[PDB]
């Protein structure tokens, strides 16, 4: 079906992309209720990311796994670009790390494990999602994790696009380097210890000084962090990418089968 604007009623914002908000929406017909990530054409090109968004919609709409946000459809106009999300009602795993500040074994371990499900249903296409991270984290109604927001998701092999932040990018992304699936897997440490910390392994006061860090792979343990979660997180963070581990071993690792629920 042809979508378009007069089909929803839209409701509060739900968060700030970069090229817009997300809205909570119902769809007047059904009254399907489902987010409107809303982006501007004008910025899209300014950017020239209208290959991203494009990988975004036909990537994600061909995935189906309960762990992974599901992309409905989409629509347009002569001024922006609309996505139709499966709402998330529990907000971002990065909001829900703000307010406990930090998670305990079980709630990482479980995390960690929708996680790599999810990565593994997306390495089984050979796609890598490319940009893990908390508030790309959200959390269904029972509180389960799904990864969404793939305007960075390609197809392995690959290259590289500008950056931001650099807290989860492999060295090899840091680096204008080949890369492929492995990228996903690094960033799957940089989250575990995040969880079990309270911030990124790698964190800096400047883009100079992470850049170091990550390329070094220079990151310290609190003395709280058990050794069960030192191991795991030392196997994923590697410098080079075939010592990483598979998703398997990690869904495997003998300290996520010990706290995890899931
Ligand atoms: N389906 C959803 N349900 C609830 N909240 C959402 C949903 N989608 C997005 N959000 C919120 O909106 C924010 C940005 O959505 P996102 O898909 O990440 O847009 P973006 O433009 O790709 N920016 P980024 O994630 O930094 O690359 C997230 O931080 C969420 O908190």
């Amino acid at each position: 079906r042809q979508w378009a604007l007069e089909d929803f009623e839209i409701g509060r914002p739900l968060g700030k992309g970069k090229f817009g908000n997300v809205y909570l929406a119902r769809e007047k017909q059904s009254k399907f209720i489902l987010a409107l990530k809303v982006l501007f054409k004008a910025q899209l090109e300014k950017a020239g990311v209208e290959h991203q968004l494009r990988r975004e919609v036909e990537i994600q709409s061909h995935l189906r796994h309960p762990n992974i946000l599901r992309l409905y459809g989409y629509f347009h106009d002569a001024t922006r670009v609309y996505l139709i999300l499966e709402y998330a009602p529990l907000g971002t795993v990065y909001r829900e790390l703000q307010k406990l500040s930090k998670f305990d074994e079980q709630r990482t371990a479980t995390y960690i494990t929708e996680l790599a499900n999810a990565l593994s249903y997306c390495h089984s296409k050979r796609v890598i999602h490319r940009d893990i991270k908390p508030e790309n984290l959200l959390l269904g109604s029972a509180g389960e994790l799904k990864i969404a927001d793939f305007g960075w998701s390609v197809h392995a092999p690959s290259s590289r696009t500008l950056c931001g932040t650099l807290d989860y990018l492999p060295p090899e992304m840091i680096e204008g380097r080949m890369h492929d699936e492995k990228v996903d897997l690094w960033s799957l440490g940089v989250l575990c210890y995040e969880f079990l910390v309270g911030k990124p392994p790698f964190e800096a006061n400047t883009y100079q000084e992470t850049y170091k860090r990550i390329s070094r792979v220079e990151f310290t343990f609190p003395d709280f962090v058990t050794e069960g979660a030192r191991d795991l997180i030392s196997r994923l963070l590697k410098h080079n990418p075939s010592q990483r581990p598979m998703l398997r071993e990690v869904l495997e690792h003998p300290w996520i089968t010990a706290n995890s629920s899931k």
